[PDB]
């Protein structure tokens, strides 16, 4: 049993080809821990059109960071095809788990699958945005200057035998499921051109259950990280050009 590591520093990147596109799958390995591989929904906008480079999807890396390289969430228009299957837009997401394309048309929120075996107790996700909206916020069939807002939030869970991943319907439900045992969740969102902290707590008094210390050796708990430059974006609410930039980021166990 190896754990994956619990600082994220978006240094590093290999490039990926799909549908006559290539983009950007972001990783973080470091000596005695097994290598974390985010995923996003890249996979998902490389079906919306061809000839797109790593800096044309939603999720890539800035060498503009505050240590060195950071993550760049940008919320984008999908190519011709994208707003014909209703996926007019395309959320700047990372998360850990896993990117169902066989569903990132149908059904996007089954689509992002969050999750990943975890050994500690988490209290804290800790690390550094800067945000701006963009100019024209998607909603419905209209084009307006709502201000759009990003989201950050992690999920720690229980696994059961028909229950081993969640999905994007968790940010739909307050957070709420059956296998919840505690989450963290952003509420200051603002913009702003600043590095700027976050600290996030987990809330485990929320969801009332009681760690089994075995299970949790045995690993029987998964932990996700998700990060968004629209939070609404999973259902196509939100603006292209919300950019997300995100630094240094810490997930502080117990
Ligand atoms: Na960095």
């Amino acid at each position: 049993t190896k754990s994956i590591p619990t600082v994220f520093n978006f240094e590093n990147v290999k490039t990926v080809p799909y549908n006559k596109n290539e983009y950007y799958v972001l990783y973080e390995a470091a000596s005695g821990y097994s290598t974390l591989t985010w995923s996003s929904g890249n996979q998902g906008f490389a079906l919306t059109g061809s000839g797109y480079t790593p800096n044309d999807f939603p999720t890539s890396i800035s060498p503009n960071g505050r240590t060195g390289n950071c993550l760049q969430l940008i919320t984008r228009k999908t190519g011709s095809l994208g707003t014909l299957v209703g996926m007019p837009i395309a959320a700047g997401n990372l998360f850990i788990g896993s990117f169902d394309i066989g569903s990132a048309m149908s059904d996007a929120l089954s689509a992002t699958k969050f999750g990943t075996t975890f050994y500690y107790e988490p209290i804290k996700l800790v690390g550094y945005y800067k945000y701006k909206a963009g100019p024209e916020f998607y909603e419905n069939g209209e084009s307006t200057n709502r201000k759009d807002v990003f989201n950050i939030y992690a999920l720690f869970y229980e696994k059961t035998k028909d229950v081993q991943m969640l999905d994007g319907h968790i940010a739909k439900n307050n957070y709420e499921h059956e296998n919840m045992v505690a989450a963290a969740v952003i509420t200051d969102t603002h913009e702003t051109s600043e590095w700027t902290r976050f600290e996030l707590d987990f809330n485990y008094e929320h969801y009332g259950k009681t760690i089994d210390p075995q299970k949790l050796a045995n690993g029987g708990y998964n932990v996700s990280i998700v990060l968004s430059a629209s939070k609404d974006g999973d259902v196509f609410q939100g603006a292209p050009g919300s950019t997300l930039l995100i630094d240094d980021l810490e997930l502080v166990c117990k």
